[PDB]
């Protein structure tokens, strides 16, 4: 039904890669997001995959470095990459550290000031960007999966778990699985939510997975982790999500890969495995 602004468009494996801007009312500022449309989207409504980037990343990171366009065109799936935070809020201290503020929204709604007005990434995706994707793009809104990297794997996990039925499939590259148990999570939660811990635990993939009444993704969750990853011991803790999904019977393929690190040469190397995993469920 609606339009939305186009910053640039490029032909890509027969499909179209788009970059968009819109005036967000959950965030109250202009927001940027990218969208890859495969060649099959000119004849019909295709399933889309939302990709959530990590710390220091924008809505352009994944579209340039992941190499997911080639397989999306072959599988007929759209790709949606939003930003990782609000931009142009000019809040004091929003850029003093790269682990907090700008490029570090943590896919949640901040309750504390000065962040609460604009740091509403969870509501922005769920109640604004995803509905708006069905209104403006050739997407089937009821066939969307989600995946992401580090801060964005924490986001794919926690958003999938907190909005049941919203995402049909689920993947992550090197996710922060237990944000309550790592410095990145302690600092961001303290900043955005303060110290209460109840708001903290409803934003922790491991805590939420422990209390599911049934396996939320019976088709299974796929997670790739490099063993040469600088942040694995301090920040990611995938062993704890492995124990949480065992406890409740959630099938998980957590794969550990010697030699691979945190960055996009790793993400590229397993992108094919994730696109196949999601295409098979959404198709």
């Amino acid at each position: 039904t609606d339009s939305i602004k186009t910053l640039s468009a490029h032909r890509s494996f027969g499909g179209v890669q788009h970059f968009h801007e819109h005036a967000s009312r959950e965030i109250g500022l202009p927001m940027r997001f990218a969208a890859y449309l495969p060649p099959q989207a000119e004849h019909g409504k295709v399933p889309a995959l939302l990709y959530l980037a990590g710390l220091t990343c924008n809505e352009e990171t994944f579209m340039v470095k992941a190499g997911a366009q080639r397989l999306a065109a072959e599988l007929g799936i759209a790709l949606i990459a939003p930003d990782t935070s609000p931009r142009g809020a000019h809040i004091d201290g929003e850029s003093t550290s790269w682990d907090f503020g700008v490029g570090a929204g943590f896919y949640l709604d901040a309750t504390a000031a000065p962040w609460a007005p604009n740091w509403r990434m969870e509501s922005y995706l769920v109640d604004e960007l995803l509905p708006l994707l069905a209104k403006t793009l050739p997407i089937d809104g009821d066939r969307i999966g989600v995946f992401g990297h580090s801060m964005g794997g924490h986001g794919a996990l926690t958003l999938a778990l907190r909005h049941p039925g919203l995402f049909k499939s689920l993947s992550a590259f090197a996710p922060i699985c237990a944000p309550t148990q790592c410095p990145w999570g302690h600092k961001a939660f303290t900043g955005y939510l303060g110290a209460d811990t109840t708001r903290w635990i409803e934003h922790d993939a491991t805590v939420l997975m422990q209390h599911q009444p049934v396996a939320p993704y019976p088709a299974g969750i796929l997670i790739d982790q490099g063993l040469a990853d600088k942040f694995l011991a301090e920040q990611l803790h995938p062993h704890l999500l492995e124990d949480a999904c065992r406890a409740i019977g959630q099938p998980l393929t957590l794969r550990r890969h010697e030699g691979y690190d945190h960055g996009y040469y790793f993400v590229q190397s397993f992108m094919a495995d994730h696109l196949a995993h999601h295409a098979q469920i959404l198709n």
